[PDB]
């Protein structure tokens, strides 16, 4: 039966190299795994003992001094054409966007990483990186980088957290620094201290779109953290959600902070807090899943969502999780309801589909409510009954075409492993046009 070995890496950024997967997160923490199931913890905090950057407090002295911090926030490590590993590091004071972002380079994924210097700052009292006075209602906090190649081999970096929103910069593929003259770069969304951070871009060759993943809400147990996605034909936008809303329009109301209500309507919502547990039956359950990265396996065409999450009843404890992603008929990804255990999309038979399901509806809100299950039943006559009504059918090998309460959803049927109950389960995972995700798990 499947084996898991857990690690804690907040804000994990996935990278595959040398036949092995690594995640690099905040606090100079990191872990590795060969199979995305058994992880080995490598580092956990910023100290002069951390082997990724020896004597880190001297090596990145200028960043800690600017940011007035003893830690680092959410790193990204990306391999460039010279074969070397470039870590995009950043620190932030924490109570304000007083931050610096820089890059360090290593010959080997596990270090040592050598500082090349700071290249962006936020939170200055005067002139900012774009030649205008720094203003956090429109300018970024210089944290949460994702440095990536587009389908043509051009290098970009997307970044941002709260403050003025999410931005993208053209990067130098020889040095790892931004090309000159761009300021903070091009704005993709955001404004007025919206609760939106952790951008990540993944291309899908089959659908021919770039997917911009984001985290909405606050990270903590009462924060309503949830993972959302939008897409564009180009890496630098414009990005839209499944209803065709332009992501550029998303921001808080002028003169406010953390206006969740104005931003909720925008983006496809893939996953938020939920539990399959009931009084009578154990189940899986997350609180505030978010700050994701994503991986595309060119050998198989399979995609994976990698993220941290908290849990019902475990306070602020967090661990890394991985869920497989599937593109639906309209070119939007749905997440497997259970963590990755080596499952793949296979042929599904009608006999396997019929029966009773526990249903999670992730909705479109930012909410600290842990979503709970209701029970439905997929009938042999193609109706759905029980605590909701609708219809189901299958397209081809495993495509789920489901109607619930007069809304139409599309995704997949998928047999997988429930690691809490330690049983196989038939599931479905689907998405409607409003960007609402629904998961079914069969009883
Ligand atoms: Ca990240
Ligand atoms: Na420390
Ligand atoms: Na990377």
């Amino acid at each position: 039966k499947p084996i898991f070995k857990e690690v804690s890496v907040h804000d994990p950024s996935i990278i595959e190299t040398n036949g092995t997967f690594y995640v690099f997160g905040s606090h100079l923490a990191s872990a590795k795994s060969n199979d995305l199931m058994q992880w080995q913890q490598l580092t956990t905090s910023v100290s002069n003992d951390n082997p990724l950057i020896p004597n880190v407090y001297e090596e990145l002295k200028e960043t800690f001094e600017w940011a007035q911090s003893d830690t680092l926030w959410a790193a990204d490590v990306t391999q460039l054409a010279d074969g070397k590993y470039y870590m995009y590091y950043n620190a932030c004071r924490g109570d304000s966007p007083r931050s610096a972002m820089g890059v360090a380079v290593a010959d080997n994924i596990e270090g040592p990483y050598k500082n090349k210097g700071i290249f962006l700052k936020s939170g200055m009292e005067g002139t900012s990186s774009d030649g205008t006075p720094y203003d956090a209602t429109k300018h970024p906090n210089v944290v949460d980088p994702h440095t990536f190649f587009d389908k043509d081999g051009k290098l970009w970096m997307v970044y941002g957290s709260y403050s003025g929103g999410i931005f993208i910069l053209e990067m130098n593929p020889k040095t790892g620094f931004p090309l000159p003259g761009q300021g903070y770069g091009k704005k993709l969304l955001g404004g007025n201290h919206s609760r939106i951070e952790g951008p990540y871009v993944l291309y899908n060759p089959d659908t021919q779109y770039y997917y911009l993943y984001l985290s909405y809400g606050g990270l903590d147990a009462t924060g309503g953290y949830n993972i959302r996605v939008a897409r564009s034909k180009k890496p630098d936008g414009p990005y839209y959600d499944a209803e065709g809303n332009p992501m550029l329009d998303v921001r808080g109301k002028g003169g406010t902070f953390f206006d969740d209500r104005s931003i909720e309507p925008y983006g496809v919502k893939l996953m938020g807090s939920y539990t399959f547990e009931t009084e009578n039956e154990k189940g899986t359950g997350y609180v505030s899943p978010g700050h994701n990265s994503a991986y595309y396996d060119e050998k198989t065409g399979r995609s994976y969502l990698i993220f941290h999450t908290r849990f019902p009843g475990r306070g602020e404890e967090h661990e890394v999780r991985v869920h497989q992603l599937f593109m639906n008929k309209d070119g939007w990804p749905v997440a497997a309801p259970y963590r990755y255990a080596g499952e793949t999309l296979k042929e599904v038979k009608q006999k396997d589909i019929t029966g009773t399901y526990k249903l999670i509806q992730h909705g479109k809100d930012i909410s600290a409510d842990i979503k709970q299950t209701i029970n439905i039943q997929l009938n042999k006559n193609h109706t759905i009954s029980g605590e909701m009504t609708g219809t189901w059918r299958k397209t081809g090998k495993n495509t789920a075409d489901i109607t619930l309460a007069g809304k139409k959803y599309n995704g997949v049927f998928l047999r997988q492993w429930d690691s809490v109950r330690e049983k196989n389960v038939m599931t479905f995972s689907v998405l409607n046009t409003s960007g609402e995700a629904v998961w079914g798990s069969k009883a």
